[PDB]
């Protein structure tokens, strides 16, 4: 067909430039596409109005959706293959004023999944972070926005920790990708198997870590943490801006500080900023306003160095070619587990943290941005400096 | 033909009046028509008793709704044309012990949307309101009263930062206007196209915006709350007489405060007072003592200038044309965090909330009736402070 | 049958290693079975896909399961006995991305039913606990999660009060123990001998002493509550975290409240905490603010220690060998049944009984915990939330 022609480019081209989704959006005179690539979206063709329907039709029957339903959403999922090219999407159609959206999400595999080494770490808060996931119980908070590389982090640590000695065991809604070596149960709303359900049964299955996909109930962080007073090592994912309110939103969902104090191992914080394209990459000569008020001393501010892209062919005029990521790690010692009891704000508990040599995200980024691995523009977006 | 030429002459009167709706009421011994002029009824003309079915038979005709049936409501949508007119009309029919009154609502368009420098915000808010919007992911709130100007803010702000590198989505009840570079989606009850299972929908939509029209249902309330929670900017209109009670209404409605705390970039309160009609326009002299026991301070007694019109065929007697906007904006900052969690009331948030800089919906009034944008008395008739 | 005889063997290999636990694991292309000897899990064997269901239906039968229901996770015991080979067997079953997997603990070989004065109350505690359990009648309820020492409890209270004078009689599911002196039932689906069956039929039987295996009916409970009243002694066990919701329990299953007050001598609700090797012992400096956070008093707080195992041959590799108790015991007063009655909440109740003198879990955790029997993080494991 035509339609059918349409699906297969434009799949095939998200795959070649890493496009994260497709968004075939109907409007009051045409059709526009849009590819999401790098945490944003960038125009890719536009369609004929009545084109509308007959490419539905080819997203609609790939993944085993109605055809004759348009007025509610559909959810379907299609491992997709075109001789070279081999990924699962997830599709979502949607009703429009002007007629049925379809979003296409291609899913990655466990070959993308990095090595610790390959995260983005310096070096510094790298050795440190090796450290906490070594440990042989406890909690591991990693928190952020979506988009912020959360998951890639969570399996990267359990790449390198789940041995045949141990029961990898996790709790994910939904499961994206399948790690070979490891137990992976997804939530079932249907059937009743929630994220509190499925962490109780955990505890009767003998496990050495449990990976908790996402922590939105007090139950759930309850269980997470017994999970890790009983013994075992606990990955979980929380949504926080900062490491420390990590330990205030886990006091507000109803762990008491002493509970928190004897479990929790270290909070990592995540975002994902974006990479200067290295073929339109400029020098930007600096503001010593900003930096001043990142108190940078003044001598490393003639020192410092900042860079933009310029937009090119290859960047799609963005100035920016993938994503890099910026951490703020709290590891939890002897100084803060008493100053998590006693009630510290999460305020507080990051300056005691910060004194002992927690880098933030802002410094992270920053030091990155000198580096022209990325923009000082995108590091004060993604955060808040 | 004589019904005819009436029903075209009142939708061009309303037209050109900027009047929201034409009423037709059948009563004792005539019937009357009113139209709705910056929210206000106002008297138009007198028809004699019998040519009521006359003219309840041509705005049916517009909206092809039955003549026989005069026992029920009818409702029709007719897109008018008449010389340079060119408006939807929503057309209402509903028996009454006289006959069949009859309502038309002249309907706005995209075009009628403001920039949001043009909302009336006073220039201390507006740095403010500016900030709130310009956040990467969060819940805001807009609240108050229908006919409020919910609808004219929300996209307003979608004007400004629904930019093409971002997947703006709606839902609505209904969809009102036809907005360029968004998605829009419309509840469906015959099909079950709720709020919630829109809103659930969206999530496996790839969104960056959120816009939901109204929040009227638990479920509604704790899934916004979670898409803001988990990365997404959230822009949601609720009902309350005050901005503090927008955040006490969501825990009233199920929300967790932990959940609120967290995910909340702000709440907007709003009302709509009427401006002084400028061709009526006459400099009154303030009342200092009543002035002061209006909280004003001596320094702003003095450079208050108060105005009142003096009616005149412009303003049709009213000594008002035009409408504007009055705003009480919550800004959430950590200490209001701490309060809503902690479960402090409204009557707190709101002391906390105005310590921290917000100005209240009165003082908002008082601060633009001093610069004869509007008189006092509207103030004091659109705000119980 | 094929199946049937590969999970003889597995037990049977378990059992004479000392393996801890048994995994079986569906995978992509494979079913993996591994065995936990000395705390490390190793490689079994390796099953094809297609046995999986063969193997995991047969488990099910062994612990009572349902075969239907695989997309909830299911939980049984069964005493496992083929020659020399004895040993009880928790089973869990979870579902997960390629098929149900099934792990089953070796549990250690039950211990012989001590006195009352080897159960490890505090020494006060007992005190109530020797007076709740000499009443001449009523019921007496212990709860508490799965392997909590529910049973193990009750027949050591048999093993004091069941006295030749005395007619003791026994409904259970299935029966564990051989004691002597008592009458024991086992229920019996298939004959249609039920747990409320064989309660009416005991209250013909001339009874002193009933014990009730588990109520988990209506009727059951009714008729347990109703030989309360006439002037029998009912043990009896339920299933619940907290002492006090065990009262509430009973309402939700339709005993009227009247009944309840009249009947309930009181309630035990008890954890099973993990013991510190003696051999590997060392002093674990703590910290006041947790102390005190846990409701100890300044004088206690002043040369308060607490133990830890650091790991020793002994001990295998943990620095914990063998169990211990620690309890909650609610004893029903006055004031109790007029909460009861006009039905206060669990949590009130709590209150009103901890006012009175009652000791929590996590109270009697903590003191057994500073004498070295524990360590505080399977005290706060067992006690949380
Ligand atoms: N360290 C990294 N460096 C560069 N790109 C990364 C990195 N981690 C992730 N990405 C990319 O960014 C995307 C974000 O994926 P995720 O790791 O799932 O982020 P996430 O939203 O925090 O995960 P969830 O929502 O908890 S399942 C990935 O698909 C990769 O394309
Ligand atoms: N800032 C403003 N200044 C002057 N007039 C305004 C302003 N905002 C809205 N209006 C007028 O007031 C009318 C009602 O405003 P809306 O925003 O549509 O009402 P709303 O009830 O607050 O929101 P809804 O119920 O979702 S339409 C508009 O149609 C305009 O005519
Ligand atoms: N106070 C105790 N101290 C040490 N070990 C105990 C104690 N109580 C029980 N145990 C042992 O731990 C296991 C407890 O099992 P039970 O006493 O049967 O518990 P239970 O509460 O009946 O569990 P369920 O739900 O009936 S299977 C048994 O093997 C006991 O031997
Ligand atoms: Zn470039
Ligand atoms: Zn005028
Ligand atoms: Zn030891």
């Amino acid at each position: 067909s035509a339609a059918q022609k349409f699906v297969k480019q434009v799949i095939r081209e998200a795959f070649l430039q890493d496009a994260s989704d497709i968004h075939i959006e109907p409007r009051q005179n045409d059709v526009q596409v849009r590819l999401r690539i790098d945490g944003a979206l960038r125009p890719y063709s536009t369609l004929p109005k009545g084109a509308l329907n007959a490419v539905i039709s080819v997203v609609k029957i790939m993944g085993g959706l109605n055809i004759a339903e348009k007025r509610l959403p559909q959810d379907g999922r299609v491992r997709y293959r075109e001789g070279a090219i081999d990924v699962d999407l997830r599709l979502s159609t949607l009703p429009t004023v002007y007629g049925e959206k379809a979003v296409m999400r291609l899913l990655k595999k466990a070959s993308d999944i990095p090595e610790i080494e390959d995260l983005g770490f310096a070096p510094g808060v790298f050795e440190r972070f090796k450290e906490v996931i070594s440990k042989p119980y406890g909690i591991f908070l990693i928190t952020g926005p979506t988009g912020s590389g959360k998951s890639f982090t969570t399996f990267s640590i359990l790449k390198r920790i789940a041995t045949p000695d141990k029961n990898t065991q996790t709790i994910e809604d939904p499961v994206e990708y399948e790690i070979p070596g490891i137990n992976q149960t997804q939530v079932n709303p249907q059937a009743g198997l929630t994220f509190a359900r499925a962490l109780r049964a955990f505890l009767r299955q003998d496990p050495d870590i449990i990976m908790v996909g996402e922590i939105r109930d007090s139950e759930t962080a309850k269980i997470a943490t017994e999970a890790a007073l009983t013994g075992h090592l606990v990955i979980a994912t929380l949504h926080t801006n900062d490491a420390a309110q990590a330990i205030t939103r886990l006091d507000e969902m109803g762990v008491e500080p002493f509970n928190i104090s004897a479990a929790l191992i270290g909070v990592l914080s995540q975002r994902l900023v974006r990479r200067v394209c290295e073929h339109c990459k400029v020098e930007v000569k600096p503001d010593p306003e900003t930096l001043r008020r990142l108190g940078l001393s003044e001598a490393e501010i003639q020192g410092a160095r900042l860079y933009k892209g310029m937009g090119c062919e290859r960047c799609g005029g963005t100035g920016y070619k993938g994503r890099y990521a910026i951490h703020e790690l709290l590891v939890v010692d002897d100084e803060i587990r008493h100053a998590i009891v006693a009630g510290k704000s999460a305020t507080e508990i990051k300056e005691i943290a910060r004194r002992k040599g927690m880098k933030t995200l802002r410094e992270d980024g920053l030091y990155k941005a000198l580096q022209g691995i990325t923009t000082l523009e995108e590091v004060l977006a993604r955060t808040i400096e």
